[PDB]
C-alpha cells in the first residue's frame, strides 16, 4: 500500500548488471508485450479483428464449441500475422543472452514463435503455440508453415474430427509436462527477468513468486507497473526492445 | 483378357489395394517371414508395440534400415501404372497396406495409407508428428525436439487400431467401387484382406495381380500370375489404347 511501499531500482545501474552477470541460474518469463514491437499488438481487451469481443470470449473452449468457424477465423488471422512478423530487438536480446550462457531457460506465455525464430533454443510454451494445430478428439498433433484458409474447417486426417489451435485456453488445464518443467526451472532460478507481461493471468503470474521465496531476484521490464512490481527488486519502465537491447550490450561487455 | 481389359475400361468406379509386392521391383523385398536385416525374426516380432517398449533401439534400427532403403528407392512400373490409371480417370482411389511412399512419389493423388507411413515420425509422449527426408542414424534413440521424449515410426503395428477416419474412408471406397485391382498382397493380413470381399458382395469384380495364389484367388474374377510391374504396365497401355 501507500503505507507499505516497497522500493525497487529503476535503472540500468551497476548492481543490476552485476546481478544478471553474476547469476548462477537466470531464467525469463515473457508476456505479449515482448512481441508488440514485432507488429503483434497486445489486445488491450479487444479481439483486434471484429473488435467487439474481449480476447477471452474467443480463446475459450465453450466459444470454440459454439462457433468453431469464428474462433478459427480469429486464429487464422492471428497465425498469418505472427508467421509474417519478425523477431524484434527483445527476442534477439533474449536469444543472445542464452547464447552467452547466462539465460538458462525462457518460459513464455506467448503463442507466437518469435523467441524460436530469434534463435532461442530453450523455450517453454506455457500456453501452447500458434504453430501447432491439434485434434479436438484424438491425440494427433502437428506444426504448420502457414495459416489455414477457413472457408472449410480443418479436419483431422486420423479421426475425421475438428482440428483446433494448439494453444491453452482459459478453462483448460496446462499440459502437465509443460507445467512441471516450468516449475522446476523457477525452483532452480536465482534470478528471473519478467518482461512484457501484465502479471495477472495465472499460474504464470505466480512463477516469479517462487524465485522470490527461494531468495532469488526479480527483474521486471514493463512500461506499466503491475501486481508484480511491489515485489520486484528492479522494475524498468520501458519497452522490452530498447531495454533488453541496452541490457544485453552491457552484460556482453562486462561478461568479457 | 479382352473381357478383363473391358471390365477395367468400362468400370464406373475402380479402386485398388496394394501390398508389399508392388514395391518389390523397386528394390524393396517382401519379407517372407524374415526381417531381412538380421534374418532372425518374423517381421511381426519387430513391428510390435511390446517389442518397441522392450527394446526401442532394436526396433528403431530395423526401421532406420527400412527407411534408408525406401527413401533411396525409385517408384517402379506398377506405381507409375497406377498413377497413370488415375490420370486417365479410371482409378478413383488407391488403398495401400505399404508404409513406403512410392505411390504418391509416382504421382498418385488419392492414396489411403491403411498402415501409416515410414515418412512419418511422431513423439510417443507429446504426440507431435512430422515427416522426414532422411533416415536416422541410431547411435542414439531418436528424440522429440519439443519435449525430448522418444520418437517412434508413424506406422500402425499389429495390436494397434488403424486411424478410424482412415479405416472409415477405405470402407466407403470399397462399398462404392464396382471393380478392384488387388496387387502385391498375400491377402492374409486383416482388415485389408477383407476389403475386396465388400466389393464382391456388392456385385463388383476383383482383379488379382500376384505371382502366387492367395486366399483371395477363389473369389477373384481375374487372377494374373505375374509381377505387378510388368502386368500393370501392359494393362495400363491397353486401357489407354482402348480409351484412345
Ligand atoms: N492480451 C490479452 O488481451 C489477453 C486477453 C485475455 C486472455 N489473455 C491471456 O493472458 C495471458 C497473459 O498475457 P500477457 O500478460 O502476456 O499480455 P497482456 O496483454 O495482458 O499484457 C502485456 C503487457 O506488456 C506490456 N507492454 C506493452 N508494450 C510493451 C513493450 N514494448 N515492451 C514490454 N512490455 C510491453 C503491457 O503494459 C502489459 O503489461 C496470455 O498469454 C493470454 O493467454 C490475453
Ligand atoms: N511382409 C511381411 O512379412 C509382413 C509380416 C507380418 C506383418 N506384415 C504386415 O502385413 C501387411 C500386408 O503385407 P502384404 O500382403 O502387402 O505383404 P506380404 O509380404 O505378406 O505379401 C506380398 C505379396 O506380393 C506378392 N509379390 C511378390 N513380388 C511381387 C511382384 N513383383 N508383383 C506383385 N506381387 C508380388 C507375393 O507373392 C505376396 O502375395 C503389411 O502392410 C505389414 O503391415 C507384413
Ligand atoms: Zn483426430
Ligand atoms: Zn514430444
Amino acid at each position: 500500500g501507500s503505507h507499505h511501499h516497497h522500493h525497487h531500482g529503476s535503472h540500468m545501474d551497476e548492481k543490476l548488471l552485476k546481478t544478471i552477470a553474476e547469476s548462477k541460474y537466470l531464467v525469463a518469463l515473457t508476456g505479449a508485450g515482448v512481441s508488440a514491437e514485432s507488429g503483434i499488438p497486445t489486445f488491450r481487451g479487444k479481439d483486434g479483428l471484429w473488435n467487439r469481443y474481449r480476447p477471452e470470449e474467443l480463446a475459450n473452449p465453450q466459444a470454440f464449441a459454439k462457433d468453431p468457424e469464428k474462433v478459427w477465423k480469429w486464429y487464422a488471422w492471428r497465425m498469418e500475422k505472427v508467421f509474417n512478423a519478425q523477431p524484434n530487438k527483445a527476442h534477439q536480446a533474449f536469444a543472445e543472452l542464452e547464447r552467452l550462457g547466462v539465460l538458462k531457460c525462457l518460459i513464455t506465455q506467448n503463442v507466437d514463435d518469435l523467441h524460436e525464430r530469434a534463435g532461442s533454443r530453450n523455450v517453454i510454451h506455457l500456453h501452447g503455440s500458434l504453430r501447432v494445430v491439434r485434434c479436438t478428439s484424438c491425440n494427433n498433433s502437428f506444426e504448420v508453415e502457414s495459416a489455414p484458409k477457413i472457408p472449410p474447417l480443418p479436419k483431422c486426417d486420423k479421426c475425421g474430427s475438428l482440428l483446433r489451435p494448439g494453444v491453452v485456453w482459459f478453462g483448460e488445464m496446462l499440459p502437465p509436462d509443460v507445467l512441471d518443467r516450468a516449475m522446476r526451472e523457477v525452483e532452480r532460478a536465482d534470478v528471473i527477468i519478467v518482461a512484457g507481461t501484465s502479471a495477472v493471468v495465472q499460474p504464470a503470474a505466480s512463477l516469479p513468486l517462487i524465485v522470490k521465496q527461494r531468495g532469488g531476484a526479480i527483474i521486471e521490464i514493463n512500461p506499466d507497473e503491475t501486481p508484480l512490481t511491489p515485489i520486484a527488486d528492479y522494475s524498468l519502465r520501458g519497452k522490452a526492445g530498447e531495454v533488453m537491447d541496452e541490457l544485453v550490450r552491457h552484460v556482453r561487455k562486462a561478461l568479457s
